[PDB]
């Protein structure tokens, strides 16, 4: 169980103006800190956000949040469930801003909703420094789905925040799970929704990526293969046949030739975008998310599991014999890897 803390600065808020927060379980014998960003799609205009407020309200408000949450997967404290970081300080940051963690705009007489994802992350970091984060050696910013894209947009800002506050010895790193998407052609007839959302949210993207693509084109920085080369912090990417990617591509699974080629080309393109990413784990499976699932230990690429690959990453940041960090499947069809989830 991680315990809820609502933010002391009550001007940093969920969509509806209620306080944002975080769930914490401390481990005083450890200098490692794991901050996990929840996902859950997004909303991009007044009518679409009103719909979400009716039937997905925990993703827009803290009013009904429980006082505790169970840590699962990489957030478990049990070595059998979490071979990687079972002894770490654990933080779960709920997603209540509907802005893929990019916003910095308050509720006002002009704005029915507040979109403060980027500021929520900053304020969680700032309040944690008083509860032990000041003594950390490593801060791992992790996240799944919209939270995985949120890692890519925020990891370098966290590094900058800690340097300017006077903690230059804390090593900031990122782990982006199921947040690496392609702006490809649909199978039957996305970038428009992000382009509209960014204006609706006052969304912010990393500075080097913003300077490459310039005004009006910041939406490009929500796509992993375009924003990742601009990042300075070390980032491990977990992603080949992602179900959210296929949903936006209008693919629903006796497969004819046209769809067979479409699916095989998608896997080849994903593989291509990861060729020059040295810390990555990309199995040939149809699935979505992995790192907070209890059975995240079962899947393997080339004989190496995800917890092992992350441990090898840690060792590399002190090539390694028998402990690889770049693991991408080469076979071309979903589930050609025998260890894919059932
Ligand atoms: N909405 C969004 C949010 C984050 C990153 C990209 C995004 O574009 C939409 C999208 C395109 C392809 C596959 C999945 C989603
Ligand atoms: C509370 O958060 C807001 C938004 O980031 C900021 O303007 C303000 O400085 C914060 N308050 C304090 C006391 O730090």
């Amino acid at each position: 169980d991680l315990r809820l803390h609502l933010l002391l600065n009550t001007s940093v808020t969920c969509n509806d103006g209620s306080p944002a927060g975080y769930y914490l379980k401390e481990s005083r014998g450890s200098r490692r800190w794991l901050l996990f960003l929840e996902g859950g799609w997004y909303c991009f205009n007044r009518e679409n956000c009103d719909s979400r407020y009716d039937t997905m309200r925990r993703l827009m408000s803290s009013r009904d949040w429980p006082r505790t949450r169970t840590g699962t997967g990489i957030l478990s404290s049990q070595p059998e469930e979490n071979p990687y970081w079972w002894n770490a300080n654990m933080v779960f940051i709920p997603y209540c801003s509907s802005d893929v963690w990019s916003g910095a705009s308050s509720k006002s007489e002009k704005n029915e909703y507040a979109f403060m994802g980027a500021l929520i992350i900053q304020e969680v970091v700032r309040e944690l420094l008083g509860r032990g984060l000041s003594g950390a050696k490593v801060l791992l910013l992790a996240g799944s789905s919209a939270g995985g894209t949120g890692v890519l947009l925020n990891v370098d800002r966290v590094a900058e925040q800690l340097e300017k506050l006077g903690y230059p010895a804390i090593q900031v790193r990122g782990l982006a799970d199921s947040g690496w998407f392609l702006d490809n052609k649909q199978y039957r007839h996305p970038t428009e929704a992000i382009r509209r959302g960014i204006r609706y949210w006052n969304g912010v993207v990393p500075e080097r990526c913003r300077r490459q693509f310039q005004e009006g084109e910041e939406w490009n920085c929500f796509f992993g293969y375009k924003v990742y080369p601009t990042l300075r912090s070390p980032v491990f990417v977990v992603q080949l046949f992602d179900e959210a990617q296929l949903t936006v591509d209008n693919v629903h699974l006796p497969v004819q030739e046209g769809l067979r080629l479409y699916i095989q080309n998608l896997g080849r393109e994903l593989r291509h975008t990861l060729k020059d990413v040295p810390a990555s784990f990309a199995p040939a499976c149809l699935s979505h998310e992995i790192i907070i699932r209890s059975h995240w230990t079962d899947v393997q690429v080339k004989g190496t599991s995800l917890p092992r690959a992350l441990h090898c990453w840690d060792r590399s940041l002190h090539p390694l014999k028998g402990c690889p960090v770049h693991l991408v499947d080469s076979c071309p069809w979903p589930h050609c890897n025998p260890s894919c989830p059932t």
